[PDB]
């Protein structure tokens, strides 16, 4: 981790320099904070502080849950974090609240839990096969499931509250998206505890090996329908939607790939 | 291409009953057409039938040149594909320019020429190792080649007229994007050439392989070099680019792996 050691040092001293120079313009507290507030680079050297901060929370959150592992895990994140930085910037321009710090930081806290679950997804898949199985392991999974889900639940109920008494604006793409959080976790811990049960019985057990594809399936047919009725709403409300067209066609291949793997079998 | 004709016929199908029903609403010529184009769905029917049209064009462009051939090839054109669908939408809300068929079919226009360029690529790597080697081959090759060339050279000849004439608001996205493809169609017709050298001299030649390498990483420093410009204007002009981000660091990270490949070796 030298690479992001040097680079949140760097940014450190970036922002203390900002902080310097703007405190050498003006002697005083407030003029120093206004100007700052209304400089453009110096609030984007803030945001970019922010951001490495984040980073650096992120690495460190990584480590203790999953730990390392440097691997296809890493690939899939890069991956799913470009294609989900390109969606949320486009569901943001989707509506005319532009700039909004606070919009800002709750899509970076939506990104770091979507990170998150695919770390999750890949650990997962990595479990099933060949682990290192031990009690640290169980404990790891569980926090980290437990975690996930009472944050997406309290933020899915805000995102209702909040539709229900503003309205459908901005904060139902943060529902839909939770939602489909939800279900990930879901499908987590369906096979989390599939493997304990495979694992602890000491036999292959396959006859619930089968059933447990039947429940990976059944979960698709829910994501697909969550992003179905998602975009029946994004037709009701505003004229066309642009963000999640390709993650719908993604989970609609994937769907289709799954039912065509069940009715073969 | 069973499923492209059952999906045009279809299309074709829907046109003519949406053209049916107009016509059956409104008698005359002139009020038939402008419910059409007042009517939302009506149009929207219209343009997935451009598109259909289109994609068969394309179909049939792709066979004539290439030819089939089926993979990997087409598993980068959906790839890229799904990028540049998001980047271009994402860059026509960069401004204020909304609907605007013109502009789409511009768009349209590029994303067909982009595809064409990645296919071309896609077949120069395949041809660099071990292809069917004929008169046929090279005449396809020398064809795309003078086609595309000709297309970029006017169409960036045109945007550097708009943009003289009018200024630089949509059409400098055109000329950046174009020349980028005209960097592409020097890449591939030095990697042409440099086939046809390896070929006709029956021994291997490696001493300009080598040289083949150099004129790549050269090309490679010429993209990057206008990838930042661009960057450069596109800060100059708004306030900050969003559309062109993930290609920049996927241009960075090509380079960069290309120079320490060439460092050490």
């Amino acid at each position: 981790m030298f690479r992001t050691a040097v680079m949140m040092a760097a940014s450190l001293a970036l922002t203390g320099a900002v902080v310097a120079h703007a405190y050498y313009l003006k002697h005083q507290f407030y003029p120093t904070v206004v100007y700052l507030t209304k400089s453009s680079p110096s609030m984007a050297v803030l945001y970019i502080q922010a951001f490495v901060l984040v980073f650096l929370l992120g690495k460190v959150m990584g480590k203790v849950f999953f730990g390392q592992l440097r691997a296809a895990e890493m690939e899939h994140l890069l991956e799913r974090s470009w294609y989900a930085v390109t969606e949320t910037c486009l569901a943001f321009t989707v509506f005319r609240d532009d700039f909004s710090p606070r919009f800002v930081a709750l899509f970076t806290l939506l990104l770091f839990l979507k990170c998150f679950h695919w770390l999750a997804e890949d650990r997962v898949d990595f479990m099933e096969r060949s682990p290192n199985i031990s009690w640290l392991f169980h404990c790891r999974i569980v926090s980290l499931m437990f975690l996930l889900g009472i944050l997406d639940f309290l933020f899915v109920s805000h995102a209702y509250h909040s539709i229900l008494t503003r309205g459908a604006s901005v904060q139902l793409v943060f529902g839909f998206e939770y939602a489909i959080l939800m279900t990930m976790v879901l499908t987590i811990f369906i096979k989390y505890v599939l493997h304990s049960v495979d694992l602890q019985s000491e036999n292959p057990w396959d006859n619930k090996a089968v059933y447990m594809l039947y429940t990976e399936l059944f979960t698709g047919f829910i994501k697909v329908l969550l992003y179905m009725a998602f975009m029946t709403i994004m037709i009701k409300v505003h004229t066309f939607p642009l963000f999640a067209i390709r993650p719908m066609y993604l989970a609609m291949r994937q769907f289709k790939k799954a039912v065509t793997d069940a009715i073969m079998s």
